[PDB]
This record gives structure tokens, C-alpha cells and sequence, in this order.
């Protein structure tokens, strides 16, 4: 019947093609699916408020207690990405620890431009801020207090396209030609690289539920994810597919 999912601005995209493909394999299936952050999306999941929750992150310690079944649909990369403009085009992960918690505040001190470095994060909740700060390596507490806060995928890239000086981080399903994703010690953000483990900054796309909630019409639209042409619909999003 209808299918609710809600959570990842990561996943949403890579969902929504998902949702349009399955329409032509389930006609009698409705699939809505809101962004809402991975936390949220969780949290629906475990109250029943969705039926399916979408996190781009493993779920936390306290999120394991709910006893949520999950399944894996894809993996993602995170890239950092700058204006089209800036010169920078290489950063150490140790060198993007020091600009988010503010050790690096001026782009000539890695080479660029005599210029503020523009940190930008995204809100509390967001999966992707939740494994970026624990891949790079610091707490929230220790986030730049000069940093911006972007609400949701989009809003970062967007503030990141109209500010010279601006860097944030972002799933590499959003990178295009209207930003530039650095290389990360020397390695490209590219799908390759997250597979073979030599780009650190990466995370899962999950699809989370309670086993007593999830509908017959749910458990298939989880199976054509996962199928052939549902990983093809992945990989084009530019993920990984499930290995
Ligand atoms: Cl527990
Ligand atoms: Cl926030």
C-alpha cells in the first residue's frame, strides 16, 4: 500500500530514483519519502512514526538499544569541497581537523589564498557531521565557534557555491562542477578509492526498521534496492554499490 520513509538528505536523492524505478516494478506501491537528517529519521523509525528510516551513518550506541533490523543499500563518501575558485586543491585529514576546530583559520597557511577560511558544518543530527567529526578526529565541543551551520545536503553545497572562502563537507552524490572536492592525503573522492579504503572519509547508507512495522510492500521496495537494477540505480548516484 504506502510505504512512509523519512531521515538521511544523503540518502534522499539516491531514494527518491529508487522510488520512480519501483513505481514501474509495484505499481500499487506509494512510496513518501521526507528529509528530514539521519537522527530523525532514526528516531521515527524506532517510534513507528516511519515505517523505514534512512541513516547515512552506523547508528550510535544509544540508537542500538531500540533493536532496529538495518540494512545496508549502498556506501558514500564524504567529500570536503571548496568554491570552484579556491587554488587549494590537496588537504591532509590532519590539516582538516586543524580548520574545523579552529588551529587553521587563514587558506595561506595551506598555501592559498591571503584570506578567513568560511567553515561550514551542518546541523546537530546530521549523519554526515556525525562520522565526519569522528573519522577526522574531534568532539562537537571542539567545532570552530566561527563556523556556519547549513541545514541539510543542499544548503551546505549551496552556501559553498556562493562564497569564495567557504569549505564544508557533503556526500559525493551532491559534487559536481559547480563546487570542487579536494583530494584528501594525496586521493581522489572518487567511488574507487572509498571501496579500496584508501579514502577514509566514508560511511554507509542504511535503511532501518522495527520487524513488526515493515510491510509486505516495504520488505519488496528493500529487495529492488538491493537487487541488480536496484544497486545499478546506486551506482549511477555515484555511491558504492554493496560489496
Ligand atoms: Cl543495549
Ligand atoms: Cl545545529
Amino acid at each position: 500500500n504506502s510505504v512512509s520513509i523519512s531521515g538521511s538528505t544523503s540518502v534522499g536523492p539516491v531514494m527518491e530514483a529508487e522510488a520512480e524505478a519501483f513505481k514501474t516494478k509495484k505499481p500499487d506501491v506509494s512510496i513518501e519519502i521526507n528529509q528530514i537528517g539521519s537522527s530523525a529519521g532514526i528516531k521515527n523509525a524506532m517510534e513507528g512514526v516511519s515505517e523505514i528510516g534512512m541513516a547515512s551513518r552506523d547508528l550510535k550506541g544509544e540508537e542500538k538499544q531500540a533493536g532496529l533490523k538495518e540494512v545496508e543499500i549502498a556506501y558514500d563518501g564524504i567529500a570536503l569541497i571548496t568554491h570552484k575558485n579556491n587554488p587549494v586543491k590537496d588537504l591532509t585529514l590532519v590539516q582538516i581537523k586543524d580548520i574545523y576546530t579552529g588551529k587553521i583559520t587563514n587558506w595561506k597557511e595551506l598555501g592559498g589564498n591571503d584570506a578567513p577560511i568560511v567553515v561550514v558544518s551542518r546541523e546537530d543530527g546530521s549523519g554526515t557531521r556525525d562520522a565526519f567529526q569522528e573519522i577526522v578526529g574531534f568532539k562537537a565541543e571542539e567545532l570552530t565557534v566561527n563556523s556556519q551551520i547549513s541545514d541539510g545536503s543542499g544548503n551546505i553545497k549551496s552556501l559553498v557555491q556562493g562564497n569564495e572562502n567557504a569549505i564544508g563537507y557533503i556526500s559525493f552524490s551532491y559534487v559536481d562542477d559547480s563546487v570542487s572536492a579536494v583530494k584528501v592525503d594525496g586521493v581522489e573522492a572518487t567511488p574507487e578509492n572509498v571501496l579500496n579504503k584508501s579514502y577514509k572519509v566514508s560511511r554507509p547508507f542504511l535503511a532501518v526498521y522495527k520487524e513488526e512495522n515493515l510491510t509486505e510492500s516495504g520488505k519488496s521496495f528493500i529487495d529492488f534496492i538491493l537487487s541488480e537494477e536496484g544497486q545499478d540505480i546506486v551506482a549511477k548516484e555515484h555511491l558504492i554499490k554493496v560489496k
